[PDB]
């Protein structure tokens, strides 16, 4: 399948050359997977979704996305003209207020909910989570990510906005997820993007169209949008039978694009995310 003049992200992800307006994908497109988006909540109702988009859980008074990042995530993740994995299940898990910000106590309690909800839903090809999302370091934020992981969801995390090595921010720091650094559409590290040996691989993350609330869409930048490329290319890869939860962080770095980007420090992988489909 192919989807022209596509958001230069998702031309990013299935191309060995940056500057192309074309994604290729294969048409399976991720059904019979489910992608949770842990995040301010999704506008369920935009068309964009198709109806494949169901808020599970508010840690709030209402199950709303008054913010818009979750939804904009979710959109990368899975909507019709701006996701990677274009049939894909969304469920969207609110634990962070419309203002963006969330306790950790609260985050925490929303990832041992994912690992615990999945085995109620039916996902025949993997659970995917994304997290786009976290603060300064804390063991006990990294333990509950490595949870996740090990209950047999692919977790992926946002390697964070400051600039400086991602070991000293959570839950980008826990070894055992996929932690996301951001990527320009001139194979740029993103001047904001974190680096360090703690990330595992690159996604475009400078300038992301995607869904907004009010039913729209806009363009914004950050790990946050670097972050559910990643996750909806594994949901992607586990519904063609590629891989799986465990092993999808290193399936995905094996297969990348690698010694393409610019301004990487010495220590950090140079490494893009790419789905290697052939038509």
């Amino acid at each position: 399948a192919a989807q022209t003049n596509a958001p230069w992200g998702l031309a990013r992800i299935s191309s060995t050359s940056p500057g192309t307006s074309t994604y290729y994908y294969d048409e399976s497109a991720g059904q019979g997977s489910c992608v949770y988006v842990i995040d301010t909540g999704i506008e369920a109702s935009h068309p964009e979704f198709e109806g494949r988009a169901q808020m599970v859980k508010t840690y709030y008074y209402s199950s709303r996305d008054g913010n818009g990042h979750g939804t904009h995530c979710a959109g990368t993740v899975g909507s019709r003209t701006y996701g990677v994995a274009k049939k894909t299940q969304l469920f969207g898990v609110k634990v962070l207020d419309d203002n963006g910000s969330g306790q950790y106590s609260t985050i925490i309690a929303g990832m041992d909910f994912v690992a615990s909800d999945k085995n109620n839903r039916n996902c025949p090809k993997g659970v995917v989570a994304s997290l786009s999302l976290g603060g300064g370091y804390s063991s006990s934020v990294n333990s509950a990510a490595a949870r996740l992981q090990s209950s047999g969801v692919m977790v992926a995390v946002a390697a964070g906005n400051n600039n400086a090595d991602a070991r000293n921010y959570s839950p980008a720091s826990e070894p055992s997820v996929c932690t996301v650094g951001a990527s320009d559409r001139y194979d740029r590290r993103s001047s904001f993007s974190n680096y360090g040996s703690v990330l595992d691989i690159f996604g475009p993350g400078t300038d992301i169209l995607s869904t907004w609330i009010g039913g729209s869409t806009r363009s914004i930048s950050g790990t946050s949008m670097a972050t559910p490329h990643v996750a909806g290319l594994a949901a992607y890869l586990m519904t063609l039978g590629k891989t799986t939860a465990a092993s999808a962080c290193r399936y995905i770095a094996d297969t990348a694009n690698k010694g393409d980007l610019s301004n990487i420090p010495f220590g950090t992988v140079n490494l893009l995310a790419y789905n290697n489909y052939q038509a």
